[PDB]
């Protein structure tokens, strides 16, 4: 039943001792009732949840080469009816090593969706290769407020730190921690959808069609001043939202493949013409769509998977950006997209990732989207995830506190007024804000009263030019209206 392309299929996994390793449950070999979604090419697939585990001989197995013989502290991360984990017993072994822990109950009702639980007792591993198996052995089940679809137990992956290597990296991640102070003070900021998808307002070919064009047409003023009427005190502009396509120089992607960079310099003309009123630009980078029309599949060509000129590809990318504009630019990863549901599946190296996104600017926020997981590497700065056209939730505080699901993050929310990326037929904007200017005002009142940063989404059209609205002329109302309730002269 269970498919899995070569790419994907179990195989041993090499500990790195002075660092937390993570195994996705499909590398490990399946007994009894363990079933995934199939993965048949190279390509990640998001839902890569392990679930079946309804009787004590549905077990897991995972062959680790540890290079020499140390205690490993053990996270397993999953979700579930409540229920079924109220009544589930974990058994994680190795050798003659067994844990054996109950199940966390979700007692929160936000995200994140799914739970990082370190296991209390240690776990002895040899030398060398390594088996460690893991199961239920005993079991809750779903109670009767009425929906059609199951929620069962389903793994997501297994962790693996030395609890001496965890201390050290909690450590650079406190020495690095960037200071959000000027996310808080400006209170809000636009994210804007330069998306590779979407049709110019005077028609024509989309985005990921004519980039060059557009990027040479596109009127830095025009934008700058619309930007500056809602009140924004930041943007986090997307780069190779759909495509590979990046507004301006790269050495690095035109190193993989030519076509996919423009001679105009936007994210400087951004950069200065934002700063002439002090407002701040981060980037949204997407390091999966369009990818494999650029690099290729993650894990390369020839017979086994090797991620790490994929790998070296994005530190590079992430280093030359940060260095080519300096403390200039805000940063170069307020928004990377699905680190959870794609980029977390490669296991990649997050503190290389992080050191390169602060080479140029040491304060820069790093935001990668961990989606519904909790935080995904100690080296994140900012609570990021896809709000879609909701009221923000409120995380409650317990999440943030010494050895809580989101430790070492800050709340942040990230979400849209009428819509991601515009959708206009006919000269007129097809999405509507979801709620009321009053409702807005309520939103961004209530998340300057807890100092939570909002990033909000009006859809722009991306031919920026004076001929048309670029923003929903409703939505930039509204956005009118917010900036004198929160941003405006009070009393
Ligand atoms: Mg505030």
């Amino acid at each position: 039943k269970n498919v899995t392309h070569p790419y994907w299929a179990p195989k041993t996994w090499k500990l790195r001792a002075d660092d937390i390793t993570t195994i996705m449950g499909f590398r490990a070999k399946l007994k009894g009732n363990l079933n995934h979604l199939d993965r048949p090419t190279p390509t990640v697939v998001n839902n890569a949840f392990i679930r079946g585990f309804l009787t004590k001989e549905d077990v897991m197995t995972w062959e680790v080469e540890a290079p020499y013989e140390a205690e490993y502290n053990i996270a397993l991360l999953y979700t579930g009816s409540n229920d079924i984990l109220s009544e589930s017993t974990f058994e994680v072994t190795s050798g003659t090593s067994k844990i054996i822990e109950k199940a966390n109950v979700k007692n929160w009702d936000t995200r994140p969706i799914v739970q990082r639980h370190y296991l209390k007792q240690n776990l002895l591993l040899k030398k060398g290769i390594n088996k460690i198996s893991f199961r239920l052995v005993t079991f809750g089940k779903e109670k009767t407020n009425a929906n059609i679809k199951p929620n069962p137990f389903a793994f997501w992956s297994i962790e693996l730190v030395r609890p001496e290597a965890l201390v050290a990296i909690k450590e650079r991640a406190k020495e690095i921690k960037a200071d959000l102070q000027w996310m808080v003070d400006g209170k809000y900021g636009l994210f804007v959808h330069f998306s590779s998808s979407s049709v110019p307002f005077e028609g024509g070919l989309k985005l990921g069609d004519q980039y060059q064009k557009l990027v040479k047409d596109f009127d830095v003023d025009v934008f700058v001043e619309k930007v500056l009427e809602i009140g924004a005190s930041w943007v986090t502009f997307t780069c190779a939202h759909g495509t590979q396509h990046w507004p301006g120089p790269s050495k690095t992607i035109d190193s993989i493949k030519s076509g996919f960079t423009c001679e105009r310099d936007l994210i400087r003309e951004l950069i200065d013409g934002l700063g002439k009123h002090n407002i701040r630009l981060m980037l949204y980078y997407n390091p999966n769509s369009g990818m494999e029309d650029l690099y290729g599949n993650t894990y390369g060509n020839g017979d086994q998977p090797d991620p790490s000129g994929y790998f070296n590809f994005l530190e590079a990318h992430f280093r030359e950006v940060s260095l080519r504009y300096g403390k200039d630019l805000a940063s170069t990863a307020g928004y990377i997209d699905d680190g959870g549901w794609k980029v977390y599946q490669l296991d990649p190296p997050w503190e290389k990732f992080v050191k390169a996104i602060k080479a140029g600017n040491p304060n820069a926020p790093v935001g990668f989207s961990q989606n519904l997981f909790p935080n995904l590497t100690p080296f994140s700065d900012l609570v990021v995830s896809d709000g879609s056209g909701r009221v923000p939730e409120i995380q409650p505080a317990f999440l943030f506190e010494k050895g809580g699901q989101l430790e070492g993050q800050y709340p942040a929310s990230w979400f849209y007024m009428d819509g991601w990326s515009s959708r206009v037929k006919n000269g007129k904007f097809t999405q509507k804000p979801k709620f009321s200017a009053e409702k807005y005002i309520e939103i961004f009142k209530k998340a300057d009263q807890v100092n939570m940063p909002i990033t909000i989404n009006l859809a722009m059209t991306p031919d920026v030019t004076k001929g048309h609205p670029i923003f929903n002329p409703e939505s930039i109302e509204i956005m009118k209206k917010v900036r004198k309730a929160v941003k405006g002269y009070l009393e």
